[PDB]
């Protein structure tokens, strides 16, 4: 059962295709048209089913020719109304009928950002974007919203014809609308079943540049160049992945560059990766985020979790293949080198959530939780953290490699549990389970806090960053004059962002050691996103007044939440800035990404 959804479950009936007929208005912030869905029933003498909303407003219903009763039941908060439909002829098993629900979303939809002219890049024109994972497609369209039903999907979008619509399928020819000729239709094909949060829908002033055999990148006119050099590893990277996990299924890997209010540092979408603009260094330095793009196309959307309760299955393995691919690239130390850091990463998030806390345990029960309160590093590190261990236990990369693959052909175009993955993971290697069975799976699964075993890492390139930040927190005044430019010299941006995060661990620091870190390092010249928020942190909670306008535009210039988040919370933790986070996101909130806002406005107790 998908206790997210209010849907009938894949048991009652299942959706097998989706065809959505819509057109994109920027003048009302809607999305109005009609999703024809292609419903299978599971169920002998089956006459009504339910679907998923979040402030729809229905039209009407229509099956074979004409219209049928439908309810809207009342909101249950974030999961929105379920809308139970009347079906004027009872099904037998296996039997299929098309629905076509007429709709409109909300300008509100939790799914969506509508963004005016002057939020972009080219200021001429507005841009629409959609983020559906985990449970915004009902916000977009009256579906069975969960992971545990997987259809296929065509769409036909019409939209002004001086703007490009583009989704996650592959592009299937445009034409002048008949009814609108200020308006095009872009068609869309997705031949690959996939679940519903994988829809995906951009309207914006787009250009593309291709950067491989089958990628081209999107963004606006002025992203293009840098976006083309910055991810110009991509086709490489899809070939290892293609080693690791099998063929690639789906075509095109395309990728589109967003506004930088988008939420995450990337979307799997099919066929068209979304990515953060913050990822734009400059120097390539932040591509494990395509390679973890990338790895979905395996896991999560080729073998996909069948509730939410067990997101840590495509996110962990996800990440699992994603230092698999840098370590190709970059050499095995560098794989341990990031590999200690996500460990690092769960270290923070089970001290800020604490040790005991339910978000902190690998399975989580979703039944009552908002998914994106829930959402956190926890099934990313602790999940990547369980492969790792595993990994070694059972003899190394290349071994465990061959279960990734062969894990990958096993559950492909499925959704799977928790036990679905073990059980499989027992009969692969079924000449090993003496070891298997000296693993606390209790306690990996299910327990809160830190996991109860740590694998083992090379720590080669580590050392130096671990060297540097004990010689800062360990200084006294009198130690400040010797700390110089050249102590970065051998080091990567990454050892350097894991210098801070080393740093930031021990934080606050003095706010002497911090204006002398400034005066010998220059960290605020420094324009690497992630290099950039780990010093504002440091810096916030270090006390240091002259980074407060720093972190406030950081904060607000950008919205990825995982930079967002933090910078907000460390502001209004600092009773200097409190006052300003506060006014600065009041400001701000009705032109955020609406879960962003939500999120923020939780974060900081307001309204
Ligand atoms: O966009 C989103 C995509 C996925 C999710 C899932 C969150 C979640 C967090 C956990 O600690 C455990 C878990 O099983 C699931 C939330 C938002
Ligand atoms: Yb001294
Ligand atoms: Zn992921």
């Amino acid at each position: 059962v998908d206790t997210c959804s209010l849907a009938s479950p894949a048991s009652v009936c299942r959706t097998k295709h989706l065809h959505l007929r819509c057109s994109v208005d920027f003048t009302r912030r809607t999305l109005t048209g009609t999703a024809a869905l292609t419903v299978q029933s599971q169920e002998d003498n089956l006459r009504s089913l339910v679907l998923d909303t979040k402030d729809l407003t229905i039209e009407k219903v229509v099956i074979n020719g004409q219209e049928v009763k439908y309810a809207l039941g009342e909101r249950q908060s974030y999961k929105g109304s379920p809308m139970e439909i009347s079906l004027p002829i009872a099904l037998s098993k296996n039997q299929e009928i098309v629905i076509e629900i007429s709709f409109e979303t909300s300008p509100k939809s939790s799914a969506l950002q509508w963004l005016t002219p002057e939020q972009t890049s080219g200021k001429e024109h507005p841009y629409l974007f959609s983020q559906c994972q985990a449970i915004h497609c009902r916000a977009i369209l009256p579906c069975q919203d969960t992971p545990s039903v997987k259809l296929t999907y065509t769409a036909e979008v019409s939209v002004p014809k001086e703007l490009v619509a583009l989704m996650s399928a592959i592009r299937d020819g445009e034409t002048p609308d008949p009814e609108d000729p200020s308006r095009k239709i872009y068609k869309f094909i997705q031949k690959v079943p996939i679940p519903c949060y994988l829809i995906a829908l951009v309207v914006g002033a787009l250009e593309s540049r291709q950067i491989g055999p089958r990628t081209l990148v999107w963004s606006e006119k002025e992203q293009v160049e840098k976006s083309a050099y910055e991810f110009s590893e991509t086709e490489s990277m899809l070939k290892i992945a293609e080693d690791l996990g099998g063929p690639y299924v789906w075509g095109q890997y395309d990728l589109l560059v967003l506004p930088p209010s988008f939420p995450y540092g990337g979307m799997e979408n099919p066929c068209l990766t979304f990515v953060t603009p913050t990822l734009l260094a400059g120097d390539k330095s932040l591509s494990n985020v395509i390679a973890h793009e990338i790895s979905h196309s395996w896991t999560g959307n080729l073998v996909t979790n069948k509730t939410w309760d067990h997101f840590w299955l495509n996110e962990g393995h996800t990440v699992y293949l994603e230092r698999h691919i840098c370590g190709r690239l970059f050499g095995e130390k560098f794989r341990h080198f990031n590999a200690l850091g996500g460990w690092g990463e769960l270290q923070n998030s089970v001290k800020t959530f604490g040790e005991t806390h339910p978000f902190t345990k690998l399975v989580v029960d979703l039944t009552d939780i908002d998914p994106d309160v829930a959402y956190s590093s926890v099934p990313y590190e602790k999940g990547f953290a369980l492969l790792f261990y595993l990994e070694q236990l059972l003899g190394g990369p290349e071994i465990f490699l061959g279960f990734l693959k062969a894990y990958v052909e096993k559950f492909s175009y499925k959704s799977i549990t928790t036990d679905d993955w073990k059980d499989f993971l027992y009969s692969y290697f079924k000449d090993k389970v003496d070891v298997l069975n000296q693993v606390d799976w209790n306690a990996w699964l299910y327990s809160p806090g830190l996991p109860p075993i740590k694998p083992n890492y090379d720590m080669t390139l580590t050392n130096a960053c671990i060297a540097l930040s004990q010689r800062w927190i360990t200084a006294k005044e009198d130690d400040l004059n010797s700390f110089n430019a050249t102590d970065l010299k051998d080091l990567s941006s990454h050892q350097l962002n894991e210098f801070l995060a080393q740093t930031l661990q021990r934080a606050p620091l003095p706010l002497g050691h911090i204006k002398r870190m400034q005066e010998v390092y220059n960290f605020n010249a420094i324009n690497n996103s992630e290099i950039r928020f780990r010093w504002l942190r440091l810096c916030i909670q270090s006390k240091w007044e002259d980074a407060i306008p720093l972190a406030l535009k950081m904060a607000t210039e950008q919205g990825r939440m995982k930079f967002t988040r933090p910078l907000f919370k460390d502001l209004a933790a600092f009773d200097k800035s409190h006052d300003q986070a506060v006014r600065t996101y009041q400001e701000h909130k009705a032109s955020m990404h609406p879960v962003t806002a939500m999120l923020v406005g939780k974060d900081l107790k307001v309204d």
